[PDB]
């Protein structure tokens, strides 16, 4: 069904072939491959054999993409700045997995533009599905850098497609990096991604995958798209590796971690052999989980002619210290970029990345606390990316306080599960099936080679699955008022943004829906962000109605009142807000923004809102922190909010195109979640918060009044909550 012609491929005379082996269409150079270059068709060459003529680091091959596609003649690309691996611009997925994630819904939709149009990226990514995996390859990773050039066709405006693609690909291949061009092939691969699919290649090189082009233009035949999005990928980490030729990708990006944790564990330097004929294999023969780890080991015995007991002795603590070095630098990120370790979300993935570690380091016989090897990857990083310099004390205490709470819930842990074994044992169960396993971590949190030791001590069965980690990891994505009858009338003018002191106005009813009454203008806030909305009056032929709610549907807001049958369509009314329930939201809520900035710069950059409430009397606001908020650092942030109220900054506000907002302000506008429009609403207090927000501010800060906080609650691991009071 699908195409695949391109320019360079007819002007070049590329071969289009289907592989003798896997039967797919690839196109090459070479009129005497028969194969797709594609494990298990070929096999990695480049094992002691860098396929690239010179060897790089990290650093010298991401500059050097960036810079090729920077400064190109024809197609220049805008360079980008990364973005955080916690996707604070969407609420559907844990971690970035992927360059082009930085860019859905809102750019691909066409509702914010790209930063720059084509553009150039290197992108931490984290994918939990590979877990089981790192380690044991040789070339899997948590971590690892897509570096990629975009480009967002919209209707009307073309930047560039498939042939400049494959185009700049070859050209970044062939004379950046000086590849042999007869050894690269480019197979068709069809791509389906969960809301969209296109046609895409997989760029193959002495067996290894170096880049992937997609080419989007159908969303959920199918259904064509209306952007047509070039959508590459080049792992950084591969390419290293490509120009090492070592015998794990690990030992090319590593090192300055393997090597480290091989000297403390003082452990018996490998036949080189063995790991080399492992990756080579571990390439031919994924690990599609079923049981094949032992098929592989049982492979990789035979080639280098030994027992898979003397293997397992042999490679396992390789295996170990790969892991640690893999898991500890995806920590790095993930807690840089503002992940708390909890029971949710991207908490209980760090949390796991700890609990699994930590346990590496027990198998090694290693007695290393894990912030330590965390140190490492701050000390070899934080020249290319500062915030880890910048985070790295609560990145610390956040692992060290991991690691302490750790060993208690092994201890009661252990007794819990032994304890629950024995009932299952009595009731005629002498195995532990995968679901069990997941939940003796998912509750006690204890990891599946504890569980067996304790099992076996009471003749009860140990299986761990091959893929144990990667099931746990799936576990952390977890789970109207009036419709419709709105859609055919206009925008209400929110009165409320052009003047928020504005307390009477007058409007003409559009609608009167069983008791809700719709106006063409209005100054009521309606319900949302935490602010309750206004009430007061509604006048009509000299009759006062009392307004008791007021919410918003799309862009139409809705008064619920008293007396539905006072007012008709196309009466002209007098609108009166309730000053009062007004003002005392408006102090709360600057207060809690003003808070916000207190709580930011005394406990960490870390602090992100995870729940807010304000009512006329208190406000609330959750965050996510790592511990309890000592009495002292209660009052240290009560002193701080009390101090920019008494200084006065002004508060601003001002719509922006979302991409321009997000490109000055950063990430941190999106607290509440987020928000849609082609354009946001920012809340800013001078040189000390900034917000994507959608409430009623006071101009100044002096405004608020004494800030006096009530108390301090754990709400659960990872969200902490403060009540406080505004005005005087
Ligand atoms: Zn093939
Ligand atoms: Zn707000």
């Amino acid at each position: 069904e699908f195409i695949m012609k391109t320019r360079m491929f007819e002007e070049e005379g590329w071969i289009r072939k289907k592989c003798k082996v896997c039967g797919k269409p690839f196109w090459t150079l070479d009129p005497d491959r028969e194969t797709c270059g594609d494990p298990p068709c070929d096999e990695y060459q480049f094992i002691g054999k860098p396929g690239i003529p010179r060897k790089y680091t990290l650093d010298e091959m991401r500059e050097k993409f960036l810079r090729f596609f920077e400064k190109h003649e024809i197609y220049p690309h805008g360079r980008v700045k990364r973005y955080p691996v916690l996707p604070r611009w969407r609420d559907d997925v844990l971690l970035v997995g992927a360059s082009i994630m930085d860019f859905q819904p809102w750019v691909i939709s066409g509702e914010a533009d790209p930063p720059a149009n084509p553009l150039v990226i290197s992108q931490p990514s984290i994918r939990f599905t590979d877990i089981d995996n790192v380690g044991i390859t040789g070339r899997h990773f948590t971590i690892f850098e897509m570096m990629a050039h975009h480009a967002f066709n919209y209707p009307g405006k073309p930047i560039y497609w498939m042939d400049e693609t494959v185009e700049l690909a070859f050209e970044f291949f062939t004379k950046e990096l000086k590849m042999k061009p007869e050894d690269i092939t480019f197979k068709e691969n069809p791509w389906a991604g969960g809301g969209n699919a296109g046609p895409a290649f997989e760029v193959l090189y002495r067996g290894l995958e170096v880049a992937t082009l997609v080419f989007m233009q159908y969303k959920k035949k199918y259904i064509p798209m209306e952007t047509k999005v070039v959508d590459t990928g080049y792992g950084l980490e591969r390419l290293v590796w490509m120009s090492q030729g070592t015998p794990t990708a690990y030992d090319a990006v590593l090192g300055y971690v393997v090597e480290p944790l091989k000297k403390m564990a003082g452990i018996e330097k490998i036949d080189e052999k063995i790991l080399m004929e492992n990756s080579r294999l571990a390439g031919m023969f994924d690990i599609e989980d079923l049981g094949d780890l032992r098929y592989l080991r049982e492979q990789v015995a035979k080639r280098v002619g030994i027992t898979v007991e003397e293997l397992e002795k042999a490679i396992r603590p390789y295996e170990l210290i790969y892991a640690i070095a893999d898991h500890t630098k995806a920590l790095t990120f993930m807690l840089a970029d503002g992940v708390v370790p909890s029971n949710v979300k991207a908490g209980y993935l760090a949390r796991l990345l700890i609990r699994k570690s930590i346990r590496h380091l027990r198998e090694l016989g290693l007695e290393v606390p894990l912030s330590e090897i965390v140190a490492l990857h701050i000390k070899e990083l934080h020249k290319t990316f500062p915030e880890f310099k910048e985070m790295e004390d609560i990145i610390l205490e956040m692992i060290e306080l991991e690691e302490k709470k750790y060993a208690e819930t092994l201890r009661r842990g252990s007794d819990l599960v032994r304890r629950e074994i024995a009932k299952l044992k009595k009731k005629g169960i002498k195995e532990i099936p995968v679901e069990k396993l997941v939940t003796f971590y998912e509750s006690h949190g204890l990891t599946p080679e504890i569980v067996k030791e304790i099992a076996e001590k009471e003749g009860v069965k140990v299986n761990i699955p091959d893929n144990f980690y990667s099931m746990v990891a799936k576990e952390a994505e977890r789970t109207l008022v009036d419709f419709e009858l709105l859609k055919d009338l206009p925008d209400t003018r929110r009165l409320y943004y052009e003047d928020p002191f504005m307390k009477e106005f007058d409007a003409k009813v559009l609608r009167v829906i069983k008791d809700w009454v719709i106006l063409d203008a209005t100054a009521f806030y309606p319900e949302g962000g935490g602010q309750p909305y206004d009430t007061g009056v509604l006048i009509v032929n000299g009759r006062e109605v009392k307004v008791t709610n007021v919410q918003k549907v799309g862009k139409v807001i809705i008064h619920k009142v008293e007396d539905p049958g006072a007012f008709k369509e196309g009466m002209i009314v007098h609108g009166k807000i309730d000053w009062k329930r007004r003002i005392q939201h408006m102090r709360h809520h600057t207060g809690t923004h003003v808070l916000m900035g207190a709580l930011v710069r005394v406990l960490g950059r870390h602090v992100w809102q995870a729940g807010s409430q304000l009512t006329t009397d208190w406000a609330r606001l959750d965050i996510s922190h790592y511990k309890r908020i000592s009495e002292e650092e209660l009052k240290e942030i009560e002193m701080l909010a009390n101090r920019i109220v008494m200084e006065d900054r002004k508060v601003t506000w001002e719509w922006l195109p979302r991409t321009t907002a997000e490109q000055k302000y950063g990430f941190r506008l999106y607290q509440g979640g987020v928000v849609p429009g082609r354009e946001i609403r920012v809340v800013k207090i001078e040189d000390w918060d900034v917000q994507a927000c959608g409430g009623t501010h006071l101009p100044s800060t002096g405004l608020v009044g004494p800030i006096k906080i009530l108390r301090t609650e754990r709400i659960q691991d990872g969200v902490e909550r403060i009540i406080f009071a505004c005005g005087e």
